């Protein structure tokens, strides 16, 4: 009888993928007939860790926690949690907290592989804050794997760190176009920077995809809000939401989880940003 | 342990997120907790989100909605905690609120267009059923047109649904018109982007073949080629301000300015020749 309420925390208002996913979670939650409280942490552990105390105080029965750096410190406070909490689209390398994500490493590799097969030999990578695991530990690595496996060179200058803003993407293409030999394809860590990559390349006079093929990531709304429409790695937001809910529900009902660390499949939605 | 809840219709929408940014900033300044609720502008969900918020003992509420009905103010009057409407219109002004003159901002927009010698100017609006539209933006678009002696063409007023897609559709429709618009004023930036693309996709050039003026001036305004000329309604300020106004109430302070109205302007970019 007691209406169940789940807490959802996203790292920020910037990266629209998180917000969209939160929305995806809320959707699935509505059918369970659950309540949803959404908090924003601006990715500073403190607020994240306190939110874990603001969510209980606000009597939520469970939490879907999103984050770009679930440090071992997080893990500790987490395990101690009163209410069940599971991660959504967040790597937590120790595998000690229930989580559901896609295999980012494979996504990145498939994406660049995609371009290898198009005939590109020197492909650059514009990523997000390197300090975050999804980047330095998965996306950078799936990118490098793709190149080295195809016997391509791995230049340091071909991997540029941005800060998830559309502007960082622009500056990223400029730095890259100031390179000895330019890249013919650039894989970008998220759609918004990607949109910035397209644009900067388009303002310098380059044509997408005829001169520079670009693939983005997350497959957010921005994906189809550009010309040429952005082909992008798909991280199935509803799959994430659904799995995370049954998982969290099982927990709330004090059931058992045979698979606590679930990894959902991924695909690449191909559009006009690639030949 | 102060904590305020806020009801917007969609945090994932870059538009409502910029507002959330100011809400959140004054929030951390005052060391305050924030809780968001997504409405999807669905009335039934608004009432619900309102009850849930009260049920969670929030000390204040920032509310934003496409249509603040009369039943809304009624139930919103029963609130034991201060409620301040952000970027939402409600004529009676009996619920404090911070906004901008939407009728004037709209007018100014289509007006700039008139100046550049535009005669057949259209309007890609959102759900007309919404007050901000039928009673403010649409109105002002008709005023600029008439005060300047222009043919207010009923088929030059297309209703989209705030999605980037309806803006694409609306262009195609406007292009199917016997008399093609020489320019288009769009209600939101998201639809504006849709308008620019639809046009370009049919082979047209902005601003040389079609000038387009958006409204909101979100970051989406700079994420298009050509860059969108848009009416500025500083969502971040509205929200920062809405929080400070709410805070006074919550702390039982004085508010000699119950309904605040921030100023507006037009950011001209390359969407306007
Ligand atoms: O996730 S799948 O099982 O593949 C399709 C699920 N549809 C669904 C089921 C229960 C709740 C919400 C959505």
């Amino acid at each position: 009888k007691k209406t169940t309420t789940v807490g959802v925390i996203i790292p920020d208002i910037s990266n629209i993928f998180y917000a969209e996913l939160a929305r995806g979670i809320e959707d699935i939650a509505t059918m369970y007939k659950y309540n949803i409280i959404l908090s924003n942490s601006d990715q500073n552990q403190d607020k994240e860790l306190h939110l874990l105390n603001n969510m209980l105080g606000k009597q939520v029965d469970g939490i879907i926690f999103m984050s770009g750096n679930v440090t071992e410190e997080h893990v500790e406070e987490l395990k101690k949690s009163p209410v069940p909490v599971v991660l959504a689209a967040s790597i937590e390398s120790t595998n000690q907290i229930p989580s559901v994500t896609i295999d980012y490493e494979q996504a990145a590799f498939d994406a660049v592989q995609s371009l290898i097969d198009s005939g590109h030999k020197n492909i650059a990578f514009v990523s997000g804050t390197l300090e975050e695991p999804i980047n330095h530990a998965k996306k950078v690595k799936g990118y490098k794997r793709a190149l080295t496996e195809s016997g391509l060179p791995v230049r340091d200058s071909y991997i540029v760190e941005g800060d998830y803003t559309y502007d960082s993407g622009i500056e990223a293409v400029e730095k890259l176009l100031e390179e000895d030999e330019k890249p013919t394809a650039i894989f970008v860590g998220t759609d918004e920077m990607a949109l910035g990559v397209i644009h900067g390349a388009q303002d310098r006079g380059l044509n997408v995809p005829n001169d520079l093929e670009i693939i983005g990531f997350d497959n957010t709304r921005l994906s189809t809000m550009v010309r040429p429409q952005l082909t992008s790695v798909v991280q199935p937001m509803y799959d994430i939401g659904a799995v995370a809910m049954r998982l969290l529900t099982k927990y709330m009902n004090k059931e058992t989880v045979d698979s606590s660390i679930v990894q959902l499949p991924h695909r690449i939605e191909f559009r006009q940003s690639t030949k």
